[PDB]
């Protein structure tokens, strides 16, 4: 079922909004939902997303 992914906890009940960057996918950490609130909660935390391409994964959490 489950594997080494990461879906939201916020909500636990969805896996975390994902968007395409030119041949890359770009995930959040957080649901569109949870992500607006968490402007609201989070309003500077969990803050992260990660981008696929076709040949290696990134991740581009705390930035600054
Ligand atoms: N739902 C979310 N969950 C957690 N973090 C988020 C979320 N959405 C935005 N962020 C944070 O804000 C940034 C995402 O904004 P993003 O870069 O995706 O807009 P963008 O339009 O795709 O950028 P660009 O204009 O250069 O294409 C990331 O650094 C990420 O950490
Ligand atoms: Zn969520």
């Amino acid at each position: 079922g489950s594997f080494r992914v990461k879906p939201c906890v916020v909500c636990k009940v969805a896996p975390r909004d994902w968007r395409v960057k030119n041949r890359h996918l770009r995930i959040y950490n957080m649901c569109k939902t949870c992500f607006n609130n968490s402007i609201k909660s989070g309003d500077d935390t969990y803050h992260g997303h990660v981008d696929w391409l076709m040949y290696t994964d990134a991740k581009e959490f705390s930035s600054t």
